[PDB]
RNA sequence: GCUCGCGAUGCGGAGGGCUCUGAUAGCUACG
RNA sequence: CGUAGCUAUCAGAGCCCCCCGGCAUCGCGAGC
């Protein structure tokens, strides 16, 4: 017990008290204290346990570290170890996230801010924890209806918190190739640097980390939390309602005359998702035309914590795959917990996805059962939007700056498809999925990107 | 004595009550603290004397979402009949080891070869249910009070309210209808905080006056059995208690051989048991004939104090089963169906039963009542 | 008879804070 | 040999606070 360790360790030490949040189920305390000059701090639902939290964290820094569990420990990077020790880079890109949320809520007073799944990505550049910049932030649990399908890309199909703070960071990645090649002054304040192999590739030392409020729906949350000490199937989100149902052996792909007749939409779990980034990288086919695989180093969970199932959801299953495009590889991204880890929240899911990213003015509120905003325009995050901020970056670049060709874009799914070597890495995922007898990948039907953007 | 209805009401009550006093010092252990008291009693002729109480049970709460156990060591629901019947269980299946035993043990066992293939009760060998309360949903929802003379008998009979399945919900109070197109559970969903959904008691009990109190494993090795009499130590409501049990569900149709809708015995008892006042205890005892101490349970957890697994959880029952498995000859079992040694598989082993389980929730939907609400599938694919 | 909407009065598992009693455990102080 | 104080846990009893989504009774309006 920390608070008793720390109590008798430091007899006269007394703890203080800072403001409580929110309310009934999701209300939680935050408590601090001062032992030795440093200013420690936790926090939990009740104040005893973020009294626990504040006197482990005083315990860890001027002692050793608490009765730690073993699956709670963190999956270390393959590679790339800059970014301080890996709890610290935990708790850093947790409390940013959440401390932008805040902001952008009015301190959690604004409607938007009670929700259920928060998500973030947050951008190191340089080896000092620091340097760290919020780069989206998201929340969402829900998916689009099958009967709210857009044929020509106005309506969003999974508002998951991860996956719209991915389309945030898409967004943030086409403002900053816009930043390079606006002017020749903003090229080094960039994020990107002209590859010797053509196109565009990442800055030294740039990194993204993904946050997550809790483990990512599908194969990372099928475990029993309280009894830590195991089949990494594919599973696709179930219509009306949260959670995950595992793809079936022998089931023929979504027809958009189906979608609206009997089956609903078949939207892949966010596990599988994340694991679809670990291979073909979180830019997407458009972004890849112009810069090289971007990975994310790390993925933070704010509970449900677990490093033999997140490791086998994240990367760990589809481990067989081979024979990949060069450039692409199987990430295996910095897994970690975080010290202050929320609490479940017994209760209906909202209906709204809010979204954010960096030079945003505001937060952007979806309905995410419609895919639309609460007032039935186009969302920043939709494939239109994104295909029309990545034909304006097709509209600047020589054409022999492309790392694929594709002169006169139209439709969108050609588009798409003149990435050769992102599609490669697609196909050698799905055999890798197959191959492990965890199923086949569920696509969705090909009238949904049958549209030009005129 | 001999067995008036209300006189053996009043013997059950009697018997279930006065055997949870022995287990808890004369109802001064702190664990004698109750809600709701539940038991099952075993008679076999007309004489009083050879009543026998078979098990006791008590709690109020089920599993708290994120104790779900994916090795069956959580017990799931906790209200005192639904662990008074997994308490039965075990006495089958120590029945059938005693049958197995020997030649000579074989006499003393309440069970016999059945002409039909496997095992049957003996004669006239009857169980009866006893609870302190009526069972939530259906029985319990229209009337949670004591009945009173001047009280007309239920005023809307034909309001659609009346007869539908329902559920427990985690942290929520009351039971609820099943919801119009009924979302299925899932495990990651729960997890994340989508709330568990149990069925109510009166639902269960239902279920048992079709499919049996046995469930599907046993019934891979006997007959489907069934509850003679359900006997309410309060709240007995005669018109909503028969709709819960069967009535409701007089639709049914094509049951497998030796299944059947069962209408047992409902009475309640001459003097009714008292509310009792105290916070309810998170806690929930249970006990069978031939242990010889209650087991303590936390409702929230599913597990006793320092984390261990109930000897009612499915880990521990699908081990007494295995072990029974493993003594009876193949030409003996009931059915023939060989399955992979994972829990619901070896469910799915169970053919008659699952068709008979299906038939029911076709009656309930066919009814007009809603659909039956599983828990995700996850919850039972686990192996020893 | 029922269904739906609004109102009113009631009935039947969670989260949080505060307070009082007991038991266990550790730590002080004083005679 | 005592007393007093501080913690940490459980165990129980009171003051609340906020939920949850059903059910009863009655009224009003509408439909079948
Ligand atoms: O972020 P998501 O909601 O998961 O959307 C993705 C994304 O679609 P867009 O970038 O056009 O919105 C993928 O695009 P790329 O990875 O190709 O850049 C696309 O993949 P494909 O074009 O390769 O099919 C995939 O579609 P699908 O689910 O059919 O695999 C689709 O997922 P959702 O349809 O679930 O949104
Ligand atoms: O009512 P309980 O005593 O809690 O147990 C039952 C029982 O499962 P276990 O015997 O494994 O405890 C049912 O199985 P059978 O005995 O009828 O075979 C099972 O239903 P299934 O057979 O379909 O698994 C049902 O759970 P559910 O209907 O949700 O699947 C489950 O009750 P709980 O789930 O409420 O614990
Ligand atoms: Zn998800
Ligand atoms: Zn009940």
């Amino acid at each position: 017990n920390p608070v008793m360790i720390l109590n008798e360790l430091r007899p006269g030490l007394k703890y203080d008290f800072l403001s409580e949040s929110g309310e009934s189920h999701a209300k939680s305390f935050v408590m601090s204290v001062v032992v030795d000059g440093q200013f420690f701090e936790g926090s939990g639902r009740n104040k005893k346990l973020a009294k626990a939290r504040a006197a482990q964290s005083a315990l860890a820094a001027i002692f050793n570290l608490h009765l730690d569990q073993t699956p709670s420990r963190q999956p270390i990077p393959s590679e790339g170890l800059q970014l301080h020790l890996p709890q610290v880079l935990a708790d850093a890109v947790s409390r940013l996230v959440l401390g932008k949320f805040g902001d952008l809520t009015d301190n959690f007073s604004s409607p938007h801010a009670r929700r259920k799944v928060l998500a973030g990505v947050v951008m190191t550049t340089g080896t000092d924890v620091k340097d760290a910049k919020v780069i989206s932030v998201s929340t969402g649990t829900k998916c689009i209806n099958g009967e709210y399908m857009s044929d020509r890309g106005l309506a969003l199909n999974d508002c998951h918190a991860e996956i719209i703070s991915r389309r945030s960071l898409l967004r943030f990645l086409y403002t900053q190739l816009e930043l390079y090649l606006n002017n020749k002054d903003d090229q080094k304040r960039s994020i990107f640097q002209k590859s010797e192999r053509g196109g565009f590739r990442l800055k030294e030392n740039v990194q993204f980390h993904l946050y997550i409020s809790t483990s990512p729906c599908g194969d990372a949350r099928i475990f029993s939390p309280h009894e830590p000490i195991a089949r990494g199937q594919l599973r696709t989100k179930i219509e009306s309602g949260q959670g995950t149902i595992p793809v079936r052996s022998n089931a023929s792909i979504q027809t958009w005359d189906g979608v609206l007749q009997g089956e609903r939409l078949l939207t892949m779990s966010c596990s599988d998702k994340i694991a679809r980034w670990n291979v073909v990288g979180i830019q997407g086919s458009l972004l890849s035309i112009f810069v090289e695989p971007i990975y994310f180093s790390s993925i933070i969970l704010g509970s449900l914590y677990h490093g033999d199932h997140l490791s086998r959801a994240m990367y760990q299953r589809i481990s067989n795959i081979e024979d990949l495009p060069p450039l692409y590889t199987l990430n295996k991204p910095l897994l970690s917990g975080i010290s202050n880890a929320e609490a479940r929240q017994p209760g209906k899911a909202p209906n709204f996805s809010v979204n954010w990213t960096v030079g945003d003015s505001a937060i952007e509120v979806i309905n995410a059962t419609t895919g639309k905003d609460e007032l039935g325009r186009a969302s920043r995050l939709c494939k239109h939007a994104l295909y029309c901020r990545w034909m304006r970056v097709h509209g600047k670049v020589p054409s022999h700056l492309l790392r694929s060709k594709i002169t006169k874009p139209n439709v969108y799914h050609e588009s798409k498809l003149a990435a050769k070597e992102y599609q490669a890495a697609k196909a050698r995922l799905f055999t890798a999925f197959i191959k492990a007898g965890l199923g086949a990948w569920v696509e969705k039907p090909t009238e949904q990107d049958q549209f030009s953007l005129t």
